[PDB]
């Protein structure tokens, strides 16, 4: 599994469950093409987005729908979504774990890249 | 000044100086119209992006060129840029400060919304 | 002002106002000697903690009473306090700004060290 | 396993391996008594610190030796250590995952608490 995303809720101290996200890949014409999508599990994780064969070199964007998450909890947040844009597999295949920590007016994101 | 951006460097413990960013406003056709841009000062701040009259409600995107910043320091970064996407809403006199804390493989962003 | 503290609230998107904190200096017997204290202002800042003459090299601890802050807002917090422990070192004229971003189950802290 | 700690390196985008930490519990005389200690594995995780029976109600402090970690990588960091102080099991047994994200001049910590 070369691309996993983990989302945490900093207000409740819990995984962020049922968080939708869409992954896009930059096409040769500079447009964002849809690549994969899903929602986080009870553990706040989203696995199985892609495979090593499909996950070629490129610029990828993960758009995490944080706004819908907060609204469902009764909170009007600042951000429309959290966005994570990165070049992947530029030096050969890697495994990427994208983590996001969510608050109503703030978010942090980090990446762990393993060979 | 209805919109200010402050950028900090978590590796050097300093303001992030000379960081370029562009601000976009979402158009009716769902495309990003360039709105304002600049580079952070020696204090890591960028002021004078817009005026109260021009800064109407809508969806705005601040795209911070973090990749060029880390490249200038000789440090290999993860992200292509840091993106802050938010809805501006008229609820009394509001001033927006977008703060961003930068590390090579991570970034955090917060909004301070005051009167 | 060789030492300033700025505290932000990631739930409300605002400075964290009226947050009490104590600063300690580590003594030879490895105990924490009270050094300075105060409460953050309406801008979430606390100035005037020490002077250049008094702020000698050593190990310092800033203990931020985040628990009382969240209790005042009716929000159940995780941490008893936020602690920032650091060595102050004389390498040219240096001013320290300790920034802290608060959520109920998370906090981040950064140091901005300038001349 | 009721207490686990996970540490990430935001400069390298990797687990923070071989990070020492000590856990203390506040005694009835208001002193910090040693409770458990260990170092993070190749995955940046520390498991097996305690058991449900031993991990009684109390105020606990996790002191993560971040300074030694950065110095071994050739970096002189700001903080002496990262400190996480919290009341545990106040409403009955819980499982606590403490996460820390490390940069030379900044750290963030969060907690996931599960029943
Ligand atoms: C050193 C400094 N820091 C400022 N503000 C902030 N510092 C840090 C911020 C912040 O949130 N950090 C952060 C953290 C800690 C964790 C995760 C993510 C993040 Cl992003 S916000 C403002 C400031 N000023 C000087 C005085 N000017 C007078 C104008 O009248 C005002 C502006 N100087
Ligand atoms: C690299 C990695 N990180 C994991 N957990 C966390 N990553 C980051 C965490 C976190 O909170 N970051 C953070 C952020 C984002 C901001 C501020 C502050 C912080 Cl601290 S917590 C889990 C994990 N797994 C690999 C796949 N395994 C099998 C599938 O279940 C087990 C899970 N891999």
């Amino acid at each position: 599994c070369p691309l996993m995303v983990k989302v945490l809720d900093a207000v409740r101290g819990s995984p962020a469950i049922n968080v939708a996200m869409h992954v896009f890949r930059k096409a040769a014409d500079d447009t964002w093409e849809p690549f994969a999508s899903g929602k986080t599990s009870e553990s706040g994780e989203l696995h199985g987005l892609t495979t090593e064969e499909e996950f070629v070199e490129g610029i990828y964007k993960v758009e995490i729908d944080t706004k819908s998450y907060w609204k469902a909890l009764g909170i009007s947040p600042f951000h429309e979504h959290a966005e994570v844009v990165f070049t992947a597999n530029d030096s050969g295949p890697r495994r990427y774990t994208i983590a996001a920590l969510l608050s109503p007016y703030s978010y942090s994101t980090t990446a762990v890249v393993t060979n």
